């Protein structure tokens, strides 16, 4: 990673917290092409002090997403690491998350733009897949906006996906139980069962959650109850906007196996 200065950075407002972190828009003093000095709006996000001890999980997160170059993963730009604060500076996405988004924008984001944000997500996971990456933390939550459609110019939306934070085959059992249903049911099982099958299983909760207009699966079910819900072999329910239902209950499959290639699911993304 690049080293970047505690002294070039300015912390401005939170945005969020994430799993054991804080988010928060800022400004990066640097030197750029031609050697141009410039102020750069960026997203940092600090390592909980407390949470120090997952420093290696928390930046090999960035790490993955910076092992390739594609124009729908978020782009890191380099680290801080003074103290006891460990920083990761990234892509500061304009339009924020997906989640918040569709809950804002419910009444009037239709089933076309749903099927090209699906479409895009597809294409990134597609990408990792080829390149045998596991995401390991697919949801809503981790697609930034970078540009809203434009109906008048016929331009669609962009996202980009986000990196997937401290590693599920490092967190405590009862965090991932909090993620029913986007960690797969072999990870509660063993959360060494990571593979890239997991990431098709939480592709599709992710399609519920953008059919669902920023509704979050389960969310009425405690924690033992979510386990439960594993147990029982219950699907979710089909969305009221339900054009996506049979993809997510195939990608939602307990037998990983049978999930299928992220090839096939976006033949079925293109078939409808
Ligand atoms: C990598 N990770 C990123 C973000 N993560 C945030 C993490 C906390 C919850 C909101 C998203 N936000 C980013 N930008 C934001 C842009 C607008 C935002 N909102 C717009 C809608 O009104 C609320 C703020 C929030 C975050 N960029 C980014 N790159």
């Amino acid at each position: 990673f690049h080293k970047i200065r505690n002294e070039d950075l300015i912390f401005n407002e939170s945005l969020g917290q994430g799993t054991f972190t804080k988010i928060f828009k800022g400004v990066r003093r640097e030197v750029g092409d031609y050697g141009q000095l410039h102020e750069t709006e960026v997203l940092l996000k600090v390592l909980d002090k407390a949470h120090r001890n997952y420093s290696e999980s928390f930046f090999e997160a960035a790490s993955m997403m910076s092992k390739l170059s594609h124009k729908h993963l978020v782009l890191n730009y380099g680290v801080c690491v003074c103290g006891d604060e460990n920083i990761l500076v990234q892509e500061f996405v304009k339009f924020g998350s997906l989640d918040t988004y569709l809950k804002k924008n419910k009444n009037c984001i239709n089933i076309l733009w749903k099927l090209e944000v699906a479409k895009q997500l597809a294409a990134a996971m597609h990408f990792l897949e080829e390149n045998t990456l596991i995401h390991g933390n697919v949801c809503a939550k981790n697609i930034l906006l970078i540009r809203e459609e434009d109906r008048k110019t016929g331009n669609p939306p962009f996202i980009k996906l986000s990196d997937p934070g401290i590693s599920i085959t490092v967190l405590p059992k009862d965090i991932l139980q909090e993620r029913i249903p986007w960690v797969p049911p072999e990870c509660i099982e063993n959360p060494k069962n990571l593979n890239l099958a997991t990431d098709k299983w939480s592709f599709g909760t992710t399609l519920w959650e953008i059919c669902s207009g920023g509704d979050k699966p389960l969310s009425a079910l405690d924690s033992q109850r979510k386990l439960q819900f594993y147990e029982d072999r219950h699907q979710l329910p089909a969305p009221k906007a339900a054009e996506l239902a049979n993809l997510i209950n195939n990608c939602m499959d307990y037998e990983p196996d049978h999930r299928p290639s992220f090839r096939a699911i976006i033949r079925d993304l293109n078939s409808l």
